């Protein structure tokens, strides 16, 4: 003719860019379809019976791994609060040590302790509670996109039929063939060409997320629909939405774009997208066309029409009914954390980052669909933040200041894994993180390693020790003279005091003269053995009193080394890295390092009880008596700094208050880092310190001269022998 | 399947581009295919029997028309020179008056006058034989696209064979399919592509031009494929090449693109297409792939070498052999005019496009293939032309001159037809025409107004009546005295002087006199009948003296009417205005006034013979005895102006000289003038002047006293007399 010769040479090429497509579309979803970030978790918690955990505890512990209080459980992640336990559903996760699925469980208490963890569904006991980690945050993927993968079974068949019920009829592929005829009819051509009206398949908005550029493409629609008629003949309809539900973009956080309903819900609400309620899936569907103006944050009155279209939308399909229409319009989008999100934590995880580099290098950040488990604690965090954003403003308004700053670290007492990080005052919103870079002089909490150091020689150095109070000269490499002197400028009427007062009030001369008589070489490996860096101590008879410039979380390694009994463990923030597939690419194990001897460190303990209740700290033991915290206090010259390190049952606590320009904050006796410390304690349920005496320690009375007794004397002091007959040596005078 | 439902919608629509595509070819070439710029010619020469022409002449005046000189004729447009005649092929051209073909004719001379035109086909005798007009110019059209267009039919089939032998086959549309198929083959793909090599038909490469944009579209030679298979379907291969080689780019004229072959022979040859030469057929066809950089201006060796390949590439196909080779390369490629030829005879332009708008006004622009017959002289310019170039740089030595500047302008003596017109020194380039735009004094060149006003009173005024020439002083109204001078500040011994002797030595005194005696609203009177401009007569006594300011084309005029008996013809260079069809526009037509008598203009004219034989202008009367000139000089006050009125039997010459800055020029006695229109005289042919005088013309004998005698007398001067018998009345004193 010949419109067919040629016009069937156009049908060869176009069916054999077909087959470059195919060959092409396979290259991308036969294996790696994104470059999936890194996911982090907090604490994986073990509920056991007889642990020392409330019921007012549990809830709070609870709230803080995503859990909400209702009065009927109907989906998991959920708990019901009765007069003598709790009813829970502990949602399915992926546990590194056991893969596990829903569990409806009653946990019974019997104040202060949980007493049972039974199953509900057939009446059992479990020897053992495990509590899913709750996630803190997504380490930044390169090229901006973030998303966390579920599978197609992890999405509910509802939030799947609230999608269709606004995109979809689903018997696809050829993609509806008449919907351009429509589509482009609609119109009435004439270039274009609004409305077009949304002429798409779920097929084709995929591949156009997938595969293709922005705009300026009418051919590729076109070339889209070519593709969407692949996809569709070799990838099965599940599939197709399994893609598709977790590429989606969903919403934005600065420079990085948030997408697929799962990291969506959580991002916007604060649940697996298998919790999310209909409200919550409608608005979440509602967003995909456009997810940047339908932002609850921005503008909520358009967000909050668009979601009720969707309620509208739904309604008008085969599902819902007015009974629960009027009922989910009303109810309020969010439901909404109120905060920007970006990036969670980062005070804490600067140490995650820092230790997975000195961990596992570079090759990790090749890896894809990573998981992250970390010793980060939400209780203890939120409690530290709250003390931090209340404490500081009452601080500046009480004293008077302009500018004034803090830092809290809190350890696991034997292990040393760090349960939170406070960098300042505005935890929420920090680049400088105080408790890893401000290096600060740390005053009188220098003072436990002369005693812990004398007290290491038990045939030497005790309890009831006299040490001189007298004054002080010391000739230095200068010419100059040294004069130390007592924070009251004052001296004991008799001369002299015992070690186990000397400590307790915090005496500077009274320390000095220990000290020396230790010698500074012997102080200085204290110091080492308790893992602080060796670069900072600067053996001059002036560090026995402060002059050792450390950031708070190397005060924290010093002081867990001695409340563990003598073991120092390194301190840290990894548990554990694991790979998609599951392989264990880290391993965390414990590596403690026996330092000083036990009960060296349990007579250090002990007379750290006496300055929280009758000494330097005595304000904070009146408040907790029944805690028997063991503490320490710092204030350095000028009121430049105030610190604090509490000891409880359970952990190591940290907290610095100073400015960040090094000038006075008018605060003494610890009073800045001491009241912060009393709000951290106040915030949560702390444990009671019960000190268990090692092998060798027998509580002996002392005279008023201070000199072991047979029986009676006015004072019971704990000494470290194997037979307490120094008493007969001592009596027979 | 289904590639071919889809795929047979792709044959459709594009079958549909292609009616889309035929329905707009049609748009273009049923009617308007270009707007076509006018054609401007020269004088149509009418030879004929008895005609005072000679056979040098002849030969100047055929070249001068675009005839070359040959031994032996071949082509039209060519002549051979004899001992008594001239053989010529008198070219073929579209008359107005009657179209006609090829003639070969014998001219046969009888010094100084034509005797014969015979037909050598027939050996018949022609009562008058037409020269064909030489084409000047072509008036700028719009879109800066000039063209000439040539039927089929006057393309040689010669020209159409090189042509074939460069770029086709012609059995074509479909074109080349397996062009395309080795054209992507030889470059082995690979995107491109140099070289394609030259994959394209004669109408592909018509469509390209008339159609489409310069580049960007490897679609645009598919699409014009698509084009390029309507058009040799519809339209006969002998109108696809008739169209094509009106159409090609061949060369560039400043902003004015020159295209088609036959412009481009005459830009290059200077002959219409049907008279090339082979070796010129050949570069014209070898410039079409590239017109610009296959210069023979710029670029000589590059064109030489082109042109050569195609003289190669010919004889490699059937047609030639080495024979004709080897010289046809020998051959330089011009037959170049070596001018740049952008706008010839601008000063002449002038005139006619002014007289254009006078008579067709706007709409005449509008119209296509307009033909615009002028009064034009080839042989005239060209003589004018080289007087100005040489005789301004020989005066600027001679007087030793940094500028000076001239104006000539030839008007038909009898119906006022301009033939030539010089606006300066430099006539090949002009932006300033001194022939229309330098008003100045015309000096002396005002003295016959006054003696044809006294001379049109014939009972009062005669050649013998005595003027006094003894010292003037006339009060003026400001109280100021004037007292004119003659040039040699002496009066006559009898303190007398007569009529004939006062105007041949251009004395002033006499004249003004003479002109008080008429009165001054006479003389200007005789002023407005001879044609010059009402706005420009100031009647004061200074004006017969020359206190009046006119333009050379303004005193060309003036002196016509006198030239011509008495008759004033407005001057023109209009002869008329052809559309393509042949419908006359615009027909000029004798409208000559009776200005003066007849008689009054015969005694100026005879006295004008005077100056030149033995007055003012004696230096010219010496040199061309035989041509007995009736003139007129002028010299300004200063030496500002030069000027020259040369009448000879069949012209009028104005000659001007002078600075633009109104400088003195040291040159007296019109020397300047003067000198420039001997070499217009010597440059060619003059005619000599012949007065024929009109009735009552009686030649009378005065004797020494200035007094009418019956027999003899010492002086015999012409007189306007029925009845010379004033004779009587006189010697009867
Ligand atoms: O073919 C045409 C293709 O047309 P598309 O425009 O390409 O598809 C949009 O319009 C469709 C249509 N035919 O009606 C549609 C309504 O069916 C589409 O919905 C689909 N496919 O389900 C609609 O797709 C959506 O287009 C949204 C908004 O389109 C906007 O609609 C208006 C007309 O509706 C225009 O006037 C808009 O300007 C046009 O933008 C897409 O949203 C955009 O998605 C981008 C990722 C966002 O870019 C980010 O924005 C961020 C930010 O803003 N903050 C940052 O700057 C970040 O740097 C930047 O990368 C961008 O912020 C975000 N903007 C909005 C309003 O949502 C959203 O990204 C995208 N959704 C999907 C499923 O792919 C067709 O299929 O119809
Ligand atoms: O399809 C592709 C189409 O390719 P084309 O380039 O569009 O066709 C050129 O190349 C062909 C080829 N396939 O080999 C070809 C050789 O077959 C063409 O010859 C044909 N068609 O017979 C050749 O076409 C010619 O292209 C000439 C030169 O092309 C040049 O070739 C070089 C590669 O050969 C490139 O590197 C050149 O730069 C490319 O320019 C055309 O010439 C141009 O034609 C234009 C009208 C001129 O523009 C004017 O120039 C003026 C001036 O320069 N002075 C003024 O500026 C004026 O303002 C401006 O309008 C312009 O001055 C003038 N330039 C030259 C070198 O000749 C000339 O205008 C034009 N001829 C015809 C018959 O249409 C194909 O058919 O092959
Ligand atoms: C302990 O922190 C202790 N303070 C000091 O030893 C330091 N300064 O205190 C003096 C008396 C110099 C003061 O001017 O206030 C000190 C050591 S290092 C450094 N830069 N300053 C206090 C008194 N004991 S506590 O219990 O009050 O905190
Ligand atoms: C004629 O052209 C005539 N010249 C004059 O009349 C003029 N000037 O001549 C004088 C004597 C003033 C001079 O200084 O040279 C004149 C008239 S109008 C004007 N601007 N100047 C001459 C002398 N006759 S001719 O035959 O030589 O040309």
């Amino acid at each position: 003719w010949l419109l067919l010769k040629l016009a069937i040479v156009f049908a060869v090429l176009i069916a054999i860019y077909g087959v470059y497509l195919d060959q092409k579309i396979r290259s991308r979803i036969d294996g790696k379809v994104w470059q999936l970030p890194a996911a982090v978790y907090g604490r994986m918690v073990n509920l056991e019976p007889d642990m020392t955990i409330s019921k007012n505890e549990m809830v709070k512990l609870l709230e803080a791994t995503q859990y909400r209080q209702v009065s009927k459980m109907t989906r998991p992640g959920e708990f019901t609060v009765q007069a003598n336990s709790i009813e829970m559903i502990r949602r399915p996760f992926d546990f590194p040590d056991s893969k596990e699925g829903q569990v409806r469980a009653r946990l019974t208490f019997d104040g202060d302790h949980l007493a049972t963890i039974v199953n509900m569904e057939n009446n059992r006991q479990f020897g053992f509670f495990r509590l899913d980690p709750r996630l803190i945050t997504m380490i930044s993927s390169p090229n901006g996109e973030q998303r966390l993968f579920v599978p197609r079974s992890g999405f509910p068949d509802l939030l799947v039929d609230t999608l269709l019920a606004t995109e979809d009829r689903h018997f696809y592929e050829h993609d509806g063939i008449s919907l351009y005829s429509i589509g482009r009819a609609v119109l009435a051509n004439l270039t274009a060409g609004r409305t077009v009206q949304g002429a798409s398949t779920l097929t084709q908005q995929l591949v156009k997320n997938l595969f293709l550029s922005s705009e300026r493409s009418y051919w590729r629609k076109a070339n889209e629909a070519y593709m969407a008629l692949i996809m569709d003949a070799r990838y099965s309809k599940d599939r197709i939405l399994e893609l598709y539900m977790n590429e989606v973009y969903l919403g934005q956080s600065g420079d990085n774009e948030i997408r697929g309903f799962p990291l969506a819900s959580l991002y916007y609400f604060g649940r697996p997208v298998e919790e999310l309620s209909l409200d919550q899936q409608a608005l979440l569907v509602g967003m995909v066309k456009g997810a940047s103006i339908y932002n609850p944050w921005r503008n909520p009155k358009l967000a909050l029409e668009r979601r009720n279209l969707v309620l509208r939308l739904l309604q008008q399909q085969q599902i819902i009914d007015q009974e629960l229409y009027d009922m989910l319009s009303a109810r309020p989008l969010g439901v909404q954390p109120r905060g920007g999100v970006i990036s969670p934590q980062p005070a804490f995880m600067q140490l995650v980052r820092q230790e997975l580099q000195a961990k596992l290098g570079d090759k990790v950040k090749d890896l894809s669909g990573v998981k992250i488990f970390t010793t980060f604690d939400s209780v203890a965090q939120d409690a530290a933040e709250k003390a931090a954003v209340e404490g500081i403003p009452a601080l500046k308004k009480q004293r008077k200041l302009s500018d004034l700053e803090t830092a809290i670290v809190v350890v696991d007492r034997f292990s040393g894994e760090v349960r939170a990080m406070v960098g300042g005052s505005e935890p929420q919103f920090a680049g400088y993180n105080r408790a890893m870079q401000a290096r600060r002089s740390i005053g009188s909490l220098a003072k436990p390693a002369t005693y812990l150091t004398a007290l290491s020689q038990p045939k030497i150095y005790r309890l009831n020790t006299w040490i001189a109070d007298a004054p002080i000269a010391l000739r230095q490499p200068n010419g100059q003279v040294w004069s130390p002197q007592n924070d009251d400028r004052r001296y004991s009427e008799s001369g002299r005091v015992m070690l186990v007062d000397a400590l307790t009030r915090s005496m500077n001369v009274p320390t000095v003269n220990l000290g020396m008589a230790l010698g500074l070489p012997a102080v200085t490996e204290t110091w080492i053995k308790l893992g602080v860096p060796k670069d900072q101590l600067h053996p001059v008879p002036a560090m026995l009193l402060g002059a050792l410039n450390l950031t708070p979380i190397e005060v924290a390694q010093a002081f867990q080394t001695i409340a563990s009994g003598g073991n120092r463990a390194p301190l840290s923030a990894l548990r554990s890295v694991i790979a998609e597939d599951g392989k264990v690419l880290y391993q965390s194990f414990p590596q403690a390092e026996r330092a000083v001897p036990a009960q060296a460190a349990y007579l250090t303990l002990w007379t750290m009880q006496q300055v929280v209740q009758r000494g330097t700290g005595r304000q904070l033991g009146a408040k907790y008596p029944n805690l028997h915290l063991a503490g320490k206090t710092g204030t350095t010259n000028n009121n430049v700094d105030t610190w604090f390190a509490g000891i409880d049952g359970s952990t190591v606590t940290i907290t610095w208050v100073g400015r960040d320009n090094n000038q006075p904050t008018k605060l003494y006796g610890a009073s800045g880092a001491m009241s912060i410390y009393q709000r951290y304690l106040a915030n949560q349920t702390p444990t009671p310190l019960n000190l268990v005496p090692p092998e060798d320690i027998a509580d002996m009375g002392v005279d008023y001269d201070g000199n072991f007794v047979c029986s009676g004397g006015m004072r019971i002091l704990p000494v470290w022998t194997s037979d307490p007959q120094s008493l007969c040596q001592q009596s027979e005078m």
